[PDB]
């Protein structure tokens, strides 16, 4: 296989981020090779079809039973994580147009756990009203937390309820209405969607945003403000490999990166089957830069095929469950996000929920069970523990911008960050919203 001589940018990888980055370029005017050295698309974040090949990577030569359905009919992503409806993920796959070539259908429920059990996460003051999260006290301080919330408006000052956006902790804010512990955990980790604490004791300005980033994004009759494409996750490298072509580029697949050639400390190109094509700038994932990159922690991540929906969940054909650490006394929290037959992922009545978490203890299967106890019985299980990487080389110099990894979380959040951190790098300023 061959390349031209010269490209403005050089992508390695078809995971989401650097897929999002080159459409970003394209639809820019920049001239893009995009490359894998993988014979199939997403990297880490790929997605397996049928169920055998499913099996057979996860060393199981059992194959699937009869009872699974269909193989063919699956589509697993080995990263499943949902996009919030009015995010800026979505923005930027609005700015590229791949939207034109995706399906994305609303996830029904969205839940938390506290005390041993899981409730719906309360967004509205209806929903507040109706919730077994709390008591009749605290459920009405919740109310008139929302009702803040909602009203609130930067530009006006009486809204502000005598709090400064850009000082006053979200600590204070929620001693202003007396919420406990419990309270603060599900609206931290599963309103606003925070991985950590930290956020309490800085300005309340991005909390207040985020959620009401939350109960903005979607709803019909009451349902989640998260979306998930039909086909699962692998739709957005199919997607972004359209997409390129329609501006001049053609995505190479089971395509082997030889060299990253640097020239007096700068990319100047890279080399592959005996030639090479020379770029300004070059996108990658860790993988194509080890020496370039530092271990940030480890994932583990269950796949759990079950024959029926989740308990507590009204049946829910999807669903997002946030774990806080704090309710299961952890460093990290645990997230389950679940998708089914309903997004076209599954056979007919079948039900796929993956756990995840951080790596705290030398036993991560038994650190998932809190999350695992809420999906029994599981027909199979597939465990992965993956190494996570950072870049210790941000591409100022040497014009190689690499990507991290995925974290445990089941939502979009922190690879929208990455994605904006390296586009920002590349571009001297802001992804201009």
């Amino acid at each position: 296989h061959h390349m031209d001589e010269e490209y403005d940018v050089i992508v390695l990888g078809t995971g989401l981020t650097e897929c999002i980055l080159s459409g970003i370029m394209s639809v820019n005017g920049k001239k893009v090779l995009h490359m894998d050295r993988n014979p199939y698309y997403g990297g880490e974040s790929s997605s397996i079809t049928p169920l055998e090949e499913l099996y057979k990577r996860f060393q199981l030569l059992e194959g699937p039973p009869e009872t699974m359905g269909r193989g063919r009919d699956w589509n697993v992503d080995l990263i499943p994580k949902f996009l919030m409806a009015n995010g800026q993920l979505v923005k930027m796959l609005l700015y590229t147009e791949v939207t034109r070539y995706l399906d994305f259908k609303v996830v029904e429920g969205s839940f938390v756990y506290k005390g041993g059990k899981i409730y719906k996460v309360p967004s509205t003051e209806t929903e507040a009203l109706a919730s077994n999260l709390m008591g009749m006290f605290e459920k009405r301080r919740f109310r008139k937390f929302l009702v803040f919330v909602a009203n609130f408006d930067e530009n006006d000052p009486k809204t502000f309820e005598g709090v400064d956006p850009q000082n006053t902790s979200m600590r204070d804010v929620y001693r202003k209405f007396d919420l406990g512990q419990d309270v603060i955990d599900f609206t931290g980790h599963a309103l606003a969607l925070y991985r950590t604490d930290d956020y309490l004791d800085q300005p309340c300005l991005e909390t207040i945003n985020r959620i009401k980033l939350y109960s903005e994004s979607l709803a019909r009759y009451g349902k989640s403000p998260y979306l998930y494409p039909l086909y699962g996750l692998g739709e957005l490298p199919q997607g972004f490999a359209r997409l390129s072509a329609i501006y001049g580029g053609t995505y190479m697949l089971n395509k082997p990166v030889d060299d990253i050639i640097m020239e007096n400390g700068k990319v100047v190109g890279v080399k592959s089957e005996g030639e090479v094509a020379r770029c300004k700038q070059l996108i990658c994932d860790p993988s194509y830069v080890p020496d370039r990159v530092r271990k940030a922690g480890q994932v583990i991540r269950i796949i759990c095929i079950l024959s029926h929906p989740i308990k507590n969940t009204n049946d829910a054909n999807s669903c997002q469950i946030i774990i806080p650490q704090n309710q299961v006394n952890r460093k990290s929290d645990i997230y389950v996000c679940m998708i089914s037959y309903a997004h076209n992922v599954a056979a007919q009545g079948k039900y796929i929920a993956i756990a995840s978490t951080t790596v705290e203890t030398t036993d991560p299967e038994k650190e998932v069970e809190p999350a695992l106890g809420l999906l029994e019985p599981i027909d199979q299980k597939f465990v992965a523990i993956s190494d996570l990487y950072e870049p210790i080389d941000d591409g100022s110099e040497s014009q190689v911008f690499c990507s991290c990894s995925y974290d445990a979380t089941t939502h979009f959040e922190t690879t929208c960050n990455d994605i904006k951190d390296i586009y920002k790098r590349m571009a001297g300023s802001a992804f201009d919203f």
